[PDB]
Order: structure tokens, then sequence, then C-alpha cells
């Protein structure tokens, strides 16, 4: 068969009962997370193959980078309550990894400032319990596959991408690969 599994994609041995449709996870510290959004851009990518509507969720881990780690899984907590993922993600990345200047809890505040978010309104975020709340989702979510490692894309808490069962000598080539298998699996 052109799809297999054990192939483009695994199949969890425990299926996470109601799980996202399409759940993506990260970590501002990781160096592949880093390529999959500023130089493959493979959640877009996947979104464009996948119906209108369809939802797709993406969350940050805890097990990169220790304390600032787990600041980053709430910061990205408060991104996803504001709504705005689509200012902060490359600010982080680049700040995390490229500059290095994300060294604190401040200075990951200092990104959403600069981005437009007020500084009243990131505080109110940062202390609710409704961000609390969306830390604790995704803290489960991870727990519920017993995520080790990044990144990782799960379709209906079934099946694992496995992007290592792919060609990357063509950067486009293998995000199309990537999105089309999403598509294949979120069929099945
Ligand atoms: C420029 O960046 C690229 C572009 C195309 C392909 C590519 O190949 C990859 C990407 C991610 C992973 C992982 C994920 C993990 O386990 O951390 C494992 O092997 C991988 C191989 C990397």
């Amino acid at each position: 068969a052109q799809y297999e599994d054990g192939k483009q994609y695994t199949t969890l041995e425990k299926p996470v009962a109601g799980a996202p449709q399409v759940l993506e996870f990260f970590s501002f510290f990781c160096p592949h997370c880093y390529q999959f959004e500023e130089v493959l851009h493979i959640s877009d990518n996947v979104k464009k193959k996948l119906p209108e509507g369809v939802k797709m969720t993406k969350y940050h881990v805890n097990f990169m980078g220790g304390d600032l780690g787990k600041d980053l899984t709430q910061a990205w907590a408060v991104a996803m309550a504001l709504g705005v993922e689509d200012k902060v993600t490359v600010p982080l990345f680049e700040g995390v990894q490229k500059t290095q200047t994300i060294r604190s809890a401040s200075d990951i505040r200092d990104v959403f400032i600069n981005a437009g978010i007020k500084g009243e309104e990131y505080d109110a975020a940062w202390n609710s319990f409704v961000v609390k709340s969306l830390v604790a989702q995704q803290e489960k979510a991870a727990a519920d596959v017993q995520l080790r490692g990044v990144p990782a894309m799960f379709v209906n808490g079934k099946y694992q991408l496995n992007p290592q069962g792919m060609d990357t000598s063509n950067m486009d080539v293998f995000v199309q690969q990537y999105a089309d298998t999403v598509k294949y699996l979120s069929e099945k």
C-alpha cells in the first residue's frame, strides 16, 4: 500500500478517547520545530489540505528548556487565550533560538509587548485561571500520548505522523507528503 502503518505514520497502542482531530506539539526550544514553523510552514500547509473549518490544535510542551520551557508553555496558553499566536510565534522562536534574547519570563513578556499586547492585558491573562486551565490542557494532551519528543502530530488520537519515513532532499516535496499524509489519516 502507498500509505502503511509503520511507514508514514504509526498507530498508538492506546488510542486517546476524545482527542483533537489534528493535534500538533512543539517547543520553542526545539530546533526541528523552528524549521517546521519558519522554513517548512508545516501547520499552514496541513491546514490548506484539510476541509475548511476543520479544527487544528497546536500545544507547547514542558520537557525542553527546564524552567523557561514551562514559562513558554504558560505564555503559549496566554497566546491561545488572547488569539495572538500568529503575532508571537516567530519572535518567540527567534528570541529563543536565533538571537537568544529570551532568558527569563520577563523577556517572554517583552515579545508580547513588542507585538502590541498591552501589559495589563498580558499580565491579567498570565495570572488567570483560564490560562491555568489551558496549561493543564496542553499538559494532559501530551501526557495522553506519553509524549517524549517534538515536533509531533497526532490525528484523531489514533495515528502519529512519522516524518523520518519521508525524503528530505527537497523541502517542498517533504511538506506536501506530510500534509497529504495528515489528509489521508484524517479520512481514515
Ligand atoms: C530544514 O528542516 C527540515 C526540512 C525537511 C526535512 C527535515 O527532516 C526532518 C524534520 C523533522 C524531524 C524529526 C522530528 C524529531 O524527532 O525531532 C525527526 O527526524 C526529522 C527529520 C528537516
